[PDB]
């Protein structure tokens, strides 16, 4: 259960204590969180979705998998499959759709579940490449307009921030009308590890966060894999979200939770570390 934010504050300076030893034991306790649980993944280890992963090891679990409208004719059946979860957050189920970044094969899938989930904020944490690994595919128009399936996606604007862009596209459903989506796209996190200063990280989660507006599909939040840098902001969010609502903080029981919904989320000791530094800078700031 959750604790005051001074209680935490503290608690802070606990987990790094005796060479790190309590982040250390509360990491494993996540890793070890759903393991009697069986969850399922029939859909993603399927071999015509085989295809749609990006990671053979990076799954969508079954009961909180977002489902595409099947398409009719041949090939129906598993045209419904896309690797990605419905995510909580705070007080608010569903609030993010946590993915992968896509591929060339998932670009038509990846826009017509943005459209059928009316969302309208994609956060991408990557880049393309990273230190020669290719992480994601550029699924966006570098200019004028790109057709995936149905939907028609126009560049409207960039913005270049020191840390982030933020590009707004106007989308168009061929068979519909027109719907703004605004991209948060942080282009500095470091090809190892996690990001030295958390600063630039808390702008670009207060900054993407404040754009979701009222009545409004989730959030798209998506890195590479969709877990460790996606989880991260998931929980960054949610969290500041607590402590400006209630002053409390649960960061391990919330990731506990939400490991229920999508493996892996919050990949790392280190991210899971970078999330308690990201949250007594905004409680100190």
């Amino acid at each position: 259960e959750a604790i005051p934010v001074k209680q935490f504050v503290k608690h802070i300076g606990e987990l790094y204590s005796n060479n790190q030893h309590g982040f250390s034991e509360d990491f494993e306790e996540v890793q070890r969180c759903t393991a009697d649980m069986n969850i399922t993944a029939e859909h993603s280890n399927h071999p015509e979705n085989k295809h749609k992963n990006r990671y053979i090891n990076i799954l969508a679990y079954d009961h909180s998998r977002v489902k595409l409208r099947p398409l009719p004719g041949k090939d129906s059946k598993h045209s419904d499959y896309i690797n990605a979860n419905y995510v909580d957050g705070y007080n608010k189920a569903k609030a993010y759709i946590a993915t992968q970044g896509p591929l060339k094969s998932t670009f038509e899938d990846f826009w017509r579940m943005i459209w059928e989930q009316n969302t309208g904020i994609i956060v991408m944490i990557t880049n393309l490449v990273e230190k020669g690994r290719r992480k994601c595919d550029q699924y966006w128009p570098t200019e004028n307009s790109e057709e995936y399936g149905n939907i028609i996606v126009t560049l409207k604007s960039t913005k270049i921030h020191a840390c982030y862009t933020v590009r707004r596209f106007s989308i168009r459903n061929t068979k519909v009308n027109e719907r703004v989506v605004i991209q948060y796209h942080y282009t500095q996190w470091p090809d190892m590890g996690v990001p030295e200063y958390a600063l630039p990280v808390l702008t670009f989660v207060r900054r993407s966060s404040a754009a979701r507006m009222p009545e409004t599909g989730p959030v798209l939040v998506h890195c590479s894999a969709g877990v460790g840098r996606t989880g991260t902001y998931i929980v960054i969010d949610s969290m500041l979200q607590q402590i400006k609502d209630k002053s409390t903080v649960n960061v391990l029981g919330f990731l506990k939770h939400i490991r229920t919904q999508r493996n892996y989320l919050v990949q790392t000791e280190e991210q899971y570390i970078f999330i308690h530094d990201a949250l007594l800078e905004a409680i100190l700031g």
